């Protein structure tokens, strides 16, 4: 469990992320797709994108980046009390989208990388540690739901 001090570090940088959700969403999805190409295959709507330039020019990709970050922000602001927000997500990602937990680990790495490049002053080692812990909590909770449903993997 994250301490009150750790949540403060997480939410402080997230407030900055909310200043430009669309730009952040783009950077994160593009990093995910370039670093782990297999993740792009899960998206019928993005499968046609072959270069970073094409990804950067896609308004649909930008719009969906807002979708991911808005859902994640709703979860982070619950400070661990995210049962109602996480349930629907785990259900859809395990049974409909078929996203293995490993991919959630990949997107967490992308999020951390982007926050570091855009918010150095508010994302030192202490904040990086807190953010990693918050993302691991998210993954641990999703993992349990996956196991219940028979998708642990
Ligand atoms: C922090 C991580 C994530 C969050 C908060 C998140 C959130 C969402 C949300 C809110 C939707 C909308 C409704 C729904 O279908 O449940 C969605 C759809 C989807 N997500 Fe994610 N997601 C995450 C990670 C991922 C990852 C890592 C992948 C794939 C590697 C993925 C693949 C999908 C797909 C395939 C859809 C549907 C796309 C479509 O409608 O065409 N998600 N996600």
């Amino acid at each position: 469990v994250l301490s009150e001090g750790e949540w403060q570090l997480v939410l402080h940088v997230w407030a900055k992320v909310e200043a430009d959700v669309a730009g952040h969403g783009q950077d994160i999805l593009i990093r995910l797709f370039k670093s782990h190409p297999e993740t792009l295959e899960k998206f019928d709507r993005f499968k046609h994108l072959k270069t970073e330039a094409e990804m950067k020019a896609s308004e649909d990709l930008k719009k969906h980046g807002v979708t991911v970050l808005t859902a994640l922000g709703a979860i982070l602001k619950k400070k661990g009390h995210h049962e109602a927000e996480l349930k629907p997500l785990a259900q859809s990602h395990a049974t409909k989208h078929k996203i293995p937990i490993k991919y959630l680990e990949f997107i967490s790495e992308a999020i951390i990388h982007v926050l570091h490049s855009r918010h150095p002053g508010d994302f030192g080692a202490d904040a990086q540690g807190a953010m990693n812990k918050a993302l691991e909590l998210f993954r641990k909770d999703i993992a349990a739901k996956y196991k219940e449903l028979g998708y642990q993997g």
